């Protein structure tokens, strides 16, 4: 079916995202709910990134998995283009880690390791994201993670604020599957704290802590937890722990469910 905008109801606003505003939407026909990202054509040609939505829809075609949020297809009119996408009814994980502030290790440990899954699932397509971050997970009906926004991925090897990014990407550098692993770092050391690591008030500050890895663990943060990180969040990439020695770490082990 070629869609359009005639084919949609639309519901109220579910955020604001990268280039325009995602809403709730019912398929007229077999009252099927999901979500419409309304993106307008002259800031993705100002932008020069027309090819990466078509690379995003492309890559989003051939990947099928529980945590991952699925992308159905696009369309457009003569001005905005409209991405039709998974609904995912519990929000944003950004959202409820402003909620409650910090994650327990229970709730930590079992996003990492619903995260590791869904990598390991795009590592083996060779497809890396790039682009982890709290803003770009979303939970779904029974409160499972899922990863979206692939418009960032590339085939390995090869906006926002810097905290996610890896040495090698920060520095231009040449970079693989190993950045997805730096960010699955970032990403538990936030969830558990309640900030990322290497944030500060300044872009430059933020370019570099990272470049030096500068960080530090706050009192109540575990051994566990600590050892994670610290083997997640190393300078040389190919020093990572790898998603396999993550889901098999001993601190994941026993707090993921
Ligand atoms: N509760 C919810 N339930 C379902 N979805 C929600 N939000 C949409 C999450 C997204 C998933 N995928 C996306 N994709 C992109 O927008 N890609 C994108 C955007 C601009 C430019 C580009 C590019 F052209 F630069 F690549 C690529 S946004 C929410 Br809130």
């Amino acid at each position: 079916r070629q869609w359009t905008l005639e084919d949609f109801d639309i519901g109220r606003p579910l955020g604001k995202g990268k280039f325009g505003n995602v809403y709730l939407a019912r398929e007229r026909q077999s009252k099927f709910i999901l979500a419409l990202k309304v993106l307008f054509k002259t800031q993705l040609e100002k932008a020069g990134v027309e090819h990466q939505l078509r690379r995003e829809v492309e890559i989003q075609s051939h990947l099928r998995h529980p945590n991952i949020l699925r992308l159905y297809g696009y369309f457009h009119d003569a001005t905005r283009v409209y991405l039709i996408l998974e609904y995912a009814p519990l929000g944003t994980v950004y959202r409820e880690l402003q909620k409650l502030s910090r994650f327990d290790e229970q709730r930590t440990a079992t996003y990492i390791t619903e995260l590791a899954n869904a990598l390991s699932y795009c590592h083996s397509k060779r497809v890396i994201h790039r682009d982890i971050k709290p803003e770009n997970l979303l939970l779904g009906s029974n409160g499972e993670l899922k990863i979206a926004d692939f418009g960032w991925s590339v085939h390995a090897p090869s906006c926002g604020t810097l905290d996610y990014l890896p040495p090698e990407m920060i520095e231009g550098r040449m970079h693989d599957e190993k950045v997805d692993l730096w960010s699955l770092g970032v990403l538990c050391y936030e969830f558990l704290v309640g900030m990322p690591p290497f944030e500060a008030h300044t872009y430059q500050e933020t370019y570099r802590r990272i470049s030096r890895v500068e960080f530090t663990f706050p009192d109540f943060v575990t051994e566990g937890a600590r050892d994670l990180i610290s083997r997640l969040l190393k300078h040389n990439a190919s020093q990572r722990l790898t998603l396999a020695e993550v889901l098999e770490h001993p601190w994941i082990k026993a707090n993921s469910s």
